[PDB]
């Protein structure tokens, strides 16, 4: 796969400024813009159609939506409509679901309820949910009946009548964290979508997608992955780091101990910062997150301390760079410091 | 409620006209645009969020969605989200399902799956369904945190960041056929959408929607009594009637047997219809229909014959009458001759 | 005319930017956008066309235009345009043209040239061109043919397709800073734009405005006398203040003694200010601006100090308070800001 | 040039239908689409901006502006504002100007006015001002300052903020009907529109367009000679050349004796034709429409008889066949039916 950049924006703001954030992306550059799925923010549906109104290069879809709040047949609807209206760009991004979302909407996480095969009562794990949502995605986008009986999902003869512009050529990236899930995207999906941003996590990562992509007799260079990074560009370095700090104290919360210990952190100032949040003293929280957790968990600085760490997860496997929350102090002009110099050293 | 104009387009032709006749709908007078949302055609979020680009004054929403296919958190999202883009002009359509599109999905119809609250098992009934729904959406436009304990909806405490910008005055209308969804519609809508197109039929529906309006300490005159019909119109009274042909066929092949028993429809060439249809052979169900099916399930004809229809619909308390399939032969003329010569009748 | 915010922005940033900002300002009670008309910028079709889009609400329209870079049938064909698009919300700013651009052009100014009636040689007053473009625009608008003989533009029988949603009723605003055009748009226009923000220029205007009035049979209140200001707010006062010195440094380069009389101006520090600029050092330019020029020619500081600022211009008869440049430190925060601690005090 | 296939529209129908068209017309493998620019009908900033907004892939640009109407440094903005927001899809299309439009405007036609260098009166050839207002266009999307002093239009310093994407890259084709203007546009242009639809047309025109380009040091395959054809395709092939009709009586009655001399025209009904149009006798007009005529001016018939017209336009040079009024029975229809069964035939 090609090197790329892409962004993820969380549709927490304007729906018109995240639109315009993305034709800024696309004019310079960035070819994959993602959006991510949550209830309490605006709906991916409308925010991904506003921004394929406004765009016309760059490639648009959810990053990452699930199987669970919405019927599959649902989310290929979804799926088929925004490729139609951008004029064949659609992309999806397809994973578990997320705890944080998952216990506030009152459901269990992981989620095992085959939700969508009344006759069935058996759990289902996500990697098969997962699975199933995509065959059933596909058959939609070839053009139905969609006639699919697993173990999540069980329809009737569903006719078709929406087409998309790509059909079956529409990508499928999953989202991907654990052993399970790395080793089934390299074996189902055209990319893997991974939380991280440090060499030392795709080391881990892509010989397991590797091992999976064998497995369908596929080469590793037939999968795009992609890091889903925390990424803070600035001219002023300090003020690039600095920027990152709330959102590394949430990572370094959210990280389980093989990650942490995989990079040398304290494992004191750390579940500190977990009490620090949670109690909702994010001031303190920013105030212990030192340099090893942000050199783990962001890709931060200037352009030229920047383009040296994209270099090193190049050389881990990464292949899609996605630009992710904070983006910069500014977004839009780290956005255009992407376009004018980082993105030109990798063309 | 004042007298006004709705359109209802089925999505299954491509977005852009699906825009374009609502941005002619809205030139003519309509106020409001409702767009099915059925998983084979293409999705409402994103042939809305079209809609709400290419217009500035209709209301638009989905008409109608359902509880079962996707969150209710989703489905307030994808309001508050229209809402916003649409610059405060979405309304919601909720109806418990339909059985043709649930087959084909492979959910039951009725659906009384407790689906949204994972540690319940007991079945719960449509209207109750819809009521949970109602609370959860109003909940969310509010701003939350949603907090709601319900038979087929339990959620977590669910914040909401997303914003509409009418809140809680975005409409809330149910899609009612029986008794008990119209006593509920009543009690808990600002609107009843009512799929038919005949005066006898809301003459029966209007008193079960005032005996709920009224438990609930309301006039009849606070709900928009909406009638979903079977519409078709043309300078040519002949031409108008023969494209309404294929739609009553269907009509007449659905209609349980007291609503045929309530037009005197010739039961024999009835289900005769049904069985032409299914069959595949649509053009003996066509042949079949006749001047009593007409007139019992659809408005058709001239202005002046179509104006009259809907004089004795108001009588009937019929506030919005909502210009259905198949409109007329030329949909977007047909569009017009309402907004130039039967519009200005009702101002 | 009922008091009223319009927010007037230069079209040289990104023009999703620009609309972006006009969603904002609708969102937040603002009536009116206009976009400058200036060949350097983007195109205001463009840009007008994209935020009629965007938004459902707000009034957009060109402020402001001239009689002279574009046949008036073609700004005619423009208006209707953007009107029919935005579903009749387009609003016409028309003025002489404007020094600073025309010299870049090549054009002379003022420009006196019977450009659009190739038989003619006579010089033309512009505030009789501006009648002219007048009269054939609202011929176009009321569906023509256009046939007009006049001093500056002659046209042929100039049938006309293209139809609007608001036909005559689209307002017509002039620009206007002297006498003749004062009075001019007192008798002809809906309503008049004034390029000033302190009482002291309207107690001058308004009485020659309210003259012109007089002669048509009109009565002021018919007139939308709208500030076209610099305007500057932030919760931090002195924040905001800073912010209007680049832009007071070039008004008081550009204003004519008697406007720099009537504020009591240092005109020593003034003019020394235009021999800052020019020599395109605006750091020294910045620093000569004093109080008394930012009170003159200004709206600035925090919401209370700005609440107080409008209701005099008010009581000196001002009814539309146009924000302009730099509108706040930020300008999307500045509307906001606008909308919550201003707008709600005048409703 | 490679072969590719265009669409054009007359703007006189609702702008959302021609963006639809366009749509239809992307979405069928045309690669270019041309909005006519004439007052009387919508204005091709507004209609194109629309249509940008509504595609991804497909060029966009008037076919065709002139030097006229507006000044050239309003044409660069326009055309630089159409490129940024379509993501770099726009095209120039420019020509003289056209006799039954400028009449009505009131402009003299050929018009030879030196509209915008003040300080000149000496008449300026067509040709001399399309290269002239080149010049202007081209050192604007360069980022100016734009500097020219020609004998058409001659400018200040003029500064310029809008930048395109494209830059100038966008290419720049001419109208062209005469010897002098084809001879110009082989000589400066990246493709030549030629409002014709036979094969003896470009036998004529193109070694004249080919002297212009050797004089440039040209290949003849640099440039993209389009074919701007009356143009009708049904599967019924009746039903297409009926369609063909008004269109063909209106060339008909505007072909100089040499074009009719060439296509062997019964010179008799012809202008006899000119007679019943004028005369407000479209009726008389088409029934004297003979096949010689349609064959002469137009490309109409069946998929197969219109890939055979096709096939000998393009052995007498064509490049790009640009689909024109009436397009087919049915516009939307016609298009799919160019994109199914004639694109493929030339991939
Ligand atoms: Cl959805
Ligand atoms: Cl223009
Ligand atoms: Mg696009
Ligand atoms: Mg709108």
């Amino acid at each position: 796969a090609e090197v790329s950049f892409g962004i993820e924006l969380l549709p927490d703001d304007k729906p018109t400024k995240i639109a315009h954030l993305i034709k800024v992306a696309e004019d310079n550059g960035f070819e994959y813009a993602w959006i991510c799925d949550h209830y309490n923010n605006y709906s991916y549906m409308g925010v991904l159609t506003l921004a394929a109104v406004i765009t016309s290069k760059i490639k648009l879809g959810p990053g990452i939506t699930n199987p669970y709040t919405r019927h599959p047949l649902i989310t290929a609807s979804n799926i088929a409509t925004l490729d139609w209206i951008s004029g064949g760009r659609a992309i999806i991004g397809m994973g578990p679901g997320d705890k944080a979302t998952f216990d506030k909407m009152g459901l269990p996480f992981p989620c095992k309820i085959p939700i969508w095969n009344p006759e069935a009562e058996d759990e289902v794990g996500p990697a098969t949910a997962i699975r199933e949502v995509k065959e059933v995605i596909y058959q939609y986008l070839e053009g139905g009946p969609v006639e699919y009986e697993g173990k999540y999902v069980k329809t009737g003869t569903a006719d078709v009548k929406a087409r998309s512009i790509q059909g079956s050529d529409i990508p499928f990236y999953m989202g991907a964290q654990g052993p399970i899930m790395l080793k089934t995207a390299g074996e189902i999906a055209n990319g893997v979508l991974v939380n991280a941003s440090n060499p030392k996590d795709f080391e881990v990562a892509v010989p397991k997608i590797e091992e999976g992509a064998k497995e369908a007799g596929r080469s590793l260079d037939e999968i795009d992955v992609a890091a889903y990074t925390c990424f803070s560009i600035d001219k002023d370095e300090d003020k690039a780091i600095e920027a990152t700090k709330i959102v590394v104290a949430f990572i370094v919360m959210g990280s389980p101990d093989v990650v942490l210990e995989r990079h040398g952190i304290d494992t004191e100032k750390a579940e500190q910062i977990a009490e620090a949040i949670g109690k909702g003293d994010f001031g303190t929280a920013i105030g212990l997150v030192d340099e090893d957790m942000i050199e783990a968990f962001s890709i931060a600085g200037d352009p030229d301390t920047v383009v040296d760490k994209i270099e090193e997860l190049l050389k881990a496997g990464v292949t899609q760079v996605v630009v992710g929350s904070p983006i910069g102090p500014d977004k839009e002009k780290a956005i255009e410091l992407v376009g004018q110099e980082v993105i030109p050293h990798f063309k």
